């Protein structure tokens, strides 16, 4: 469990993200990507990129950014009250798309890395710490819902 101001901290640098969500779901997308190569091969729609140009270039890579991190705002938001926002995010993840709990902690740390680059005045050691938690706090309920769901992850 998170302390309100630790919630505070996180919700206070999201505010920053939402002034530009595409941008920031942007250099996200690229970093994991580029980081860890393997992960890309999970989107069948987007497994044809071959570099960061084509990338940054992908109108339905930019959307799809958007999406996501609209629905991971959408859970941070509720503070820890996210058992309905999990659910069907859970579900699709585990059945159609099987994406195991390892890449879910390699999208954590690009997202970390992008925020300390954008907003290092909004991020500091206090407030990454408070990130990473909360982080921690969506891998760990998604990581139970996997095995109530039948899958290992
Ligand atoms: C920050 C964590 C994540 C959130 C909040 C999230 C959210 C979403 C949402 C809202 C969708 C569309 C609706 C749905 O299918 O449920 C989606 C689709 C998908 N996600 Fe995630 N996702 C996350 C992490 C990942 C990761 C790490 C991978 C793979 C390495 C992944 C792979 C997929 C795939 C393959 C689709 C289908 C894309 C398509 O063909 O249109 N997701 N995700």
């Amino acid at each position: 469990v998170l302390s309100e101001g630790e919630w505070q901290l996180v919700l206070h640098v999201w505010a920053k993200v939402e002034a530009d969500v595409a941008g920031h779901g942007q250099d996200i997308w690229i970093r994991l990507f580029k980081s860890h190569p393997e992960t890309l091969e999970k989107f069948d729609r987007f497994k044809h990129l071959k570099t960061e140009a084509e990338m940054k270039a992908s109108e339905d890579l930019k959307k799809h950014g958007v999406t996501v991190l609209t629905a991971l705002g959408a859970i941070l938001k509720k503070k820890g009250h996210h058992e309905a926002e999990l659910k069907p995010l859970a579900q699709s993840h585990a059945t159609k798309h099987k994406i195991p709990i390892k890449y879910l902690e390699f999208i954590s740390e690009a997202i970390i890395h992008v925020l300390h680059s954008r907003h290092p005045g909004n991020f500091g050691a206090d407030a990454q710490g408070a990130m990473n938690k909360a982080l921690e706090l969506f891998r760990k309920d998604i990581a139970a819902k996997y095995k109530e769901l039948g899958y290992q992850g």
